[PDB]
């Protein structure tokens, strides 16, 4: 068996770094990952693999005629810990649909036995702002069993997670796309735990993890690594350790109870967020 | 004549608040303004009507029958200065392309005459985290001659605007949509108006204004009110008030010049801002 894992969130909330961070925790446990990367930016694998980016499965179909031409041990590449990595891509701006490459992406990575029995988790990383195309795929075609929202005490943020919920809640009559929690990628905010925490429960989830800002996160960056790899002793690695070992034992999956605009404001009044 | 601009941007960034403390402004030196929100959040003339929101052209043509039914006197809406509002709407997460109702909107606003004479100005509040569908609707027809987009010293805020840019160049054989300028919304980093003058520069446009982060945004808000209404003599009135007759006077759109992702964090790395 394997878990099937997706990461949604607003863009620029942290995404592609609490996921690399994750799975390299998890990798360090001993666990078989793999990344496939489904946002048009494209970088959500670089931190396992030393790198600038990813070369996409977009890019590689059209250098070599059709994605048929394309091999599995050409598209995917281990890094760190042994985790496996493959970037979708996307059409360029104003041409076509954002997350069309996401749909091409995974049919191709099932069709080439890339799901392979020794697996033990995969992870989707998915643009969140809107939830259509190739983006709502992995919830409509039942390919991420389990869906972790990162958010923050940005009312942005948490906004998409209600919308991101709203999906799951819509096409809960066949396949078992749950969602698993919330992770808090912090702002820095006072009783912004609290507020998460407050979130998830009306939404019927948890906060499997409040993650800290930490300016080590952008040393290890620069460097092209994944914290656990550039400071194993930094406290923010401890940090992704702690998430990485909630979401082995997390046993929560729920169909969400999405709420409106009236109890999300509600939210950030009753926590001082805009008053801070 | 009157000058057709949108505002475009990622999640978040400000583009509600800055169109709509813009305008505002516009208003109190005699300019006739329509709104257009293209954003399925679709809180982009809450400020103007002291509202919660406003009711989406997708939802009144629902209850209605058709778009058809639909009258413009019974849809836009007038709130502080004279300043008419309207919503697109979009379909709920998971079901269909999250743009299809800008489509919708726009049309019937051409179509039935929204666009009198006496407008000096129209304001479009676009998503820009995904530039496809009918996100990109106001460039690929022509819609919008002034793109304006409000960004910061974040990364994925720079991102958007270079992929908005590379929207901007994709459709210029045809029309006459430009790039107008860059609006910083601040994020309190150091040398943030630095890094957006040169980013501008790298596109070919300029950094219209610095707009500062300032809590007044925030008390404005809770009661409804852009901070033009809320303070007129607040610092930040001043601030909105500069943008608005830089936009007034600007007669700068360039067809941009998109960067590499080399470039941005070329940027990123040489004002500090990853080493704040
Ligand atoms: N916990 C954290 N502490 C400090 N910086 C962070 C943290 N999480 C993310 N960042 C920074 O935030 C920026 C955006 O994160 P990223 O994971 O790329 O977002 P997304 O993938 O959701 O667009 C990156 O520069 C990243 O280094
Ligand atoms: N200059 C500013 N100073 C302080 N807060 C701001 C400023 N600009 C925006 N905000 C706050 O940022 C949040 C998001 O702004 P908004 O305009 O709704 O973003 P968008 O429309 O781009 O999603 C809002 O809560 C808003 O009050
Ligand atoms: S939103 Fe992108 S194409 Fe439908
Ligand atoms: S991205 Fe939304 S439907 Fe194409
Ligand atoms: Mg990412
Ligand atoms: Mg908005």
């Amino acid at each position: 068996a394997m878990r099937q894992c997706a990461i949604y969130g607003k863009g620029g909330i942290g995404k592609s770094t609490t996921t690399q961070n994750l799975v390299a925790a998890l990798a360090e446990m001993g666990k078989k990952v793999m990344i496939v990367g489904c946002d048009p930016k494209a970088d959500s694998t670089r931190l396992i693999l030393h790198s600038k980016a990813q070369n996409t499965i977009m890019e590689m179909a059209a250098e070599a005629g059709t994605v048929e031409d394309l091999e599995l041990e050409d598209v995917l590449k281990a890094g760190y810990g042994g985790v496996k990595c493959v970037e979708s891509g996307g059409p360029e701006p104003g041409v076509g649909c954002a997350g069309r490459g996401v749909i091409t992406a995974i049919n191709f990575l099932e069709e080439e036995g890339a799901y392979e029995d020794d697996l033990d988790f995969v992870f989707y990383d998915v643009l969140g702002d809107v939830v259509c195309g190739g983006f709502a795929m992995p919830i409509r075609e039942n390919k991420a069993q389990e869906i972790y929202i990162v958010c923050s005490g940005e009312m942005m943020a948490m906004y998409a997670a209600n919308n991101i919920s709203k999906g799951i809640v819509k096409y809960a009559n066949s396949g078992s796309v749950r969602l698993g929690g919330l992770i808090c990628n912090s702002r820095n905010t006072d009783r912004e735990d609290e507020l998460i925490i407050a979130l998830a429960n009306k939404l019927g989830t948890q906060m499997i993890h409040f993650v800290p800002r930490d300016n080590v996160v952008q040393r290890a960056e620069i460097r092209r690594m994944t914290v656990i790899e550039y400071d194993p002793k930094a406290k923010q690695a401890d940090e992704y350790r702690a998430l990485a070992r909630k979401v082995v034992d997390n046993k929560l999956l729920v169909i969400p109870n999405p709420i409106t605009m009236d109890e999300l404001e509600e939210l950030l009044m009753e926590f001082g967020i805009m008053e801070v």
